[PDB]
């Protein structure tokens, strides 16, 4: 199969007055490209898939795309949808559009069946030609994509590749390699990176990278090259950071931390996202002093 | 400024992968001749979330214009976990003869309590007509706490009360006691008759796709102040009220639909698809022992 791994971030998407800053974004980007990371996700969740127009989507991932053209760095794109369709159509579009691969979540609020998981991802994989990389996170869906439901699709589709765990489960991951070890176990909790990487993970998909991107590409390759003490050791010490970006949901934390750190302008958010509590703005900014980050 | 009593979440029929307009609104008919007070189009029952955006007008149409003439109000869904989008939907159906709007709980991206309040007041300042929150944590990822739907109640005037459906009876004291006037709604069919017995004001059911007429009664005689009654009718229809969640809603009540000749198709939108075997012959047991209008 061909495949997207390491270390890869799920961009966030600043805005100016209420629009895409353009050039934020693709200034961003190239931050990362030069701290060693690996991939870039544009419109996940973090970069606030749902309220975004399909028109500014496809900005964003065009960007991704032209920012990346001579680097190795490589682009999956966000191209889930709670309607099958529409992933469809989304997937279509990242395909013609330059991208590398496309990640696609699990349908939200419509807690479709196993089958009709199995039915919505096969009709996404039978939709392109790049890779596809499932995203499972229960605690935003209302449903999971069970272990055989994954390997079924790994197997019956070319493009299904892996699957990005956002679950905190463990022994999930455990089930998934061990029933089908030639999958790609993606992270996408930054807190317990080290230990998905440690049981044959092959990458992770970060929140913290925003803020952070050559401390987990470095957490990732040390990983990928077998050195578990050097990966766990810096694990270690961006757990403070991993739990504190989600004092509140993900990416109020990971913007209103960029916004401290002078990395975007402006702490906008698109409604029903909004600015954090008092509470949770004071902590951020004292959980970064003991951190150093990284400018442009 | 309310719109209360017995409501029906449409099913939505398609035929060849397109909605069947003709029978959707002979469903819709079927629903004002059997007592129901108003009816809800493209909520979580009709597949409003597969359903395009020209599809999901069609529909609030079909129902106002088969409503048109009848005191049977259309509460239209229009929520959305964008709240830009939100506010354009509720602002056609304001434009397009609907009653009120029900607005879920954005879904996936888990606002705050702040982020839902400004969600909700973004939509209640833009329109006109009256708005009911829709909470329903176990599919959105968030819920809507008591104090911001109070907040909501006592802050604008479109919006007047709330669809439950988180099976949590102590929230639905926790409302009703610390806001009586609000219009608390059940969306659970199960509990209808508990949350009436607290001063609920009426359902938005799932079984009324089946037994309109059953459920009809039951909020009726609930209303009435006739608790005996009502729950007489609510404890004979847990077995079909449950069964309709053996997968989730609404591949369960569009297999009882098909089964029982109310619709000639079990067609499905994606990720949506049909029951199980083992389901499919469960809810075809339970559906035995309830008496089925035809049209
Ligand atoms: N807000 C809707 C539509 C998203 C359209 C692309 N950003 C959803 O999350 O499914
Ligand atoms: N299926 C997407 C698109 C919106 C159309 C129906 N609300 C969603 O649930 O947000
Ligand atoms: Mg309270």
């Amino acid at each position: 199969k061909n495949i997207i791994i390491g270390a890869m971030t799920a961009l966030i998407t600043p805005f100016k007055n209420g629009k895409v800053d353009e050039q934020s974004y693709a200034r961003l980007i190239k931050r990362q490209i030069e701290n060693g990371i690996d991939a870039v996700v544009p419109v996940g969740t973090t970069g606030e898939s749902a309220t975004l127009t399909h028109e500014e989507a496809r900005t964003c991932i065009e960007i991704a795309v032209e920012t990346c053209k001579g680097t190795k760095v490589k682009v999956l794109a966000g191209a889930g949808s709670n309607a099958t369709h529409e992933a469809v159509g989304l997937a279509k579009f990242a395909k013609e559009h330059g991208a590398d691969g496309i990640l696609s979540v699990a349908p939200y609020y419509n807690k479709p069946t196993q089958q009709g998981l199995y039915e919505h991802y096969k009709a996404i994989a039978q939709s392109v030609d790049i890779p596809v990389l499932l995203y499972n996170v229960p605690g935003r869906t209302g449903c999971e994509i069970s272990t055989d439901t994954i390997i079924k699709l790994f197997r019956d589709c070319e493009n299904i590749y892996g699957v990005k765990e956002a679950s905190g489960n463990i022994d999930k991951c455990v089930d998934l390699l061990a029933h089908e070890p030639r999958m790609m176990l993606i992270s996408g909790e930054d807190a317990i990176n080290y230990p998905i990487l440690s049981n044959g993970g092959k990458g992770v998909i970060s929140v913290t990278s925003n803020l952070l991107p050559d401390m987990i590409s470095a957490l990732t390759h040390f990983a990928l090259d077998e050195n578990y003490k050097e990966a766990k050791k810096i694990n270690d010490e961006l757990y403070n950071i991993n739990k504190i970006l989600f004092c509140e949901s993900n990416p109020i934390p990971i913007k209103t931390a960029m916004y401290l750190a002078g990395l975007i302008e402006s702490l906008e958010f698109r409604l029903p996202l909004c600015s954090p509590s008092k509470e949770n703005f004071a902590k951020i900014e004292e959980v970064m002093k003991k951190y150093k980050i990284k400018g442009f």
